[PDB]
C-alpha cells in the first residue's frame, strides 16, 4: 500500500497495517555467534538449481525480484532443516545507501551491504499462498554480500536494472542461473521466522549461509539506481529497503557447523 521504508511509512509503522509485527516469531534477527549452538542433528542443504527456469526480473517498489517458473520440481530445496521439498519462487536483495548497511540479519551486530533472499515454498501446501499460512510453508536461503571482488554470477541481473528503475517496470530474464550468487560453503544457520515485508507473515525457515558473497562496488551502485517511484514521480532512491532486526524472543538460532 502505502508501506515502505521511509520515516512516516517504514518498518515501526507495519504493526498499525500488520499487527503480527510484534509477533512471537519475526525476522529478521541477529545472529548471535557465540549462542547459536552447533546442532550435529542437522543435514547438509541440498541446493539443486541445475534445472532452474528464470522468467522475468521485476520492480515491485520495493526491491526487485527475479522469478521463477515453480509449476514443477526444477529449483528445490531440502534438508539441512527443512523436511519435504521447497520450490524457488523469486529471489530478491535488501541493500543500503551506505556499504555499513543494507542487510537484514545481522551477525554479532555486523551489518552487511545487502542480503539476498531465495524464497521457496513447500510443495505439500500445493502453492506459495497456501504456504504462507503455513508455519512451514516457505524456506527463505539468506546469503549476506560484502564489497570487494565482483561477483560474476551477478553481472547479468546489475546489467537488466537501468531498463526497470522504477515501479511497475518489469523485462524477461529467461536462462538466469541463481546458482552463480552462492558462496562456496553452506555452513548455515537456521531459526523459525517470517517474511521481512508485510504480511510479515509468520510462515518461514530461513536458513542464513556464514560465507558472505563479494560484489563490487560497480555492482552495488547499480542497485542504489534504482528507484521506489513509479515512471514519472519525484525520483526517490531504492536503497535502505531492509527492516532491522527483531526481538529474538522465544527462539534457538541452530548451526550447521563446528
Ligand atoms: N524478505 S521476504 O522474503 O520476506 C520479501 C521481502 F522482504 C520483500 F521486500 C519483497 S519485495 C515486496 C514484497 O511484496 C519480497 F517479495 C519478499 N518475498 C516474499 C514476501 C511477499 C509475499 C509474496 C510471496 C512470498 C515472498
Ligand atoms: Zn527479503
Amino acid at each position: 500500500h502505502h508501506w515502505g521504508y521511509g520515516k512516516h511509512n517504514g518498518p515501526e509503522h507495519w504493526h498499525k497495517d500488520f499487527p503480527i509485527a510484534k509477533g512471537e516469531r519475526q525476522s529478521p534477527v541477529d545472529i548471535d555467534t557465540h549462542t547459536a549452538k552447533y546442532d550435529p542433528s542437522l543435514k547438509p542443504l541440498s541446493v539443486s538449481y541445475d534445472q532452474a527456469t528464470s522468467l522475468r526480473i521485476l520492480n515491485n517498489g520495493h526491491s526487485f525480484q527475479v522469478e521463477f517458473d515453480d509449476s514443477q520440481d526444477k529449483a528445490v530445496l531440502k534438508g539441512g532443516p527443512l523436511d519435504g521439498t521447497y520450490r524457488l519462487l523469486q529471489f530478491h536483495f535488501h541493500w543500503g545507501s551506505l556499504d555499513g548497511q543494507g542487510s537484514e540479519h545481522t551477525v554479532d551486530k555486523k551489518k552487511y551491504a545487502a542480503e539476498l533472499h531465495l524464497v521457496h515454498w513447500n510443495t505439500k501446501y500445493g502453492d506459495v499462498g497456501k504456504a504462507l499460512q503455513q508455519p512451514d510453508g516457505l524456506a527463505v536461503l539468506g546469503i549476506f554480500l560484502k564489497v570487494g571482488s565482483a561477483k560474476p554470477g551477478l553481472q547479468k541481473v546489475v546489467d537488466v536494472l537501468d531498463s526497470i528503475k522504477t515501479k511497475g517496470k518489469s523485462a524477461d530474464f529467461t536462462n538466469f542461473d541463481p546458482r552463480g550468487l552462492l558462496p562456496e560453503s553452506l555452513d548455515y544457520w537456521t531459526y523459525p521466522g517470517s517474511l521481512t515485508t508485510p504480511p510479515l507473515a509468520e510462515c518461514v525457515t530461513w536458513i542464513v549461509l556464514k560465507e558472505p558473497i563479494s560484489v563490487s562496488s560497480e555492482q552495488v551502485l547499480k542497485f542504489r539506481k534504482l528507484n521506489f517511484n513509479g515512471e514519472g514521480e519525484p525520483e526517490e532512491l531504492m536503497v535502505d529497503n531492509w527492516r532491522p532486526a527483531q526481538p529474538l524472543k522465544n527462539r534457538q538460532i541452530k548451526a550447521s557447523f563446528k
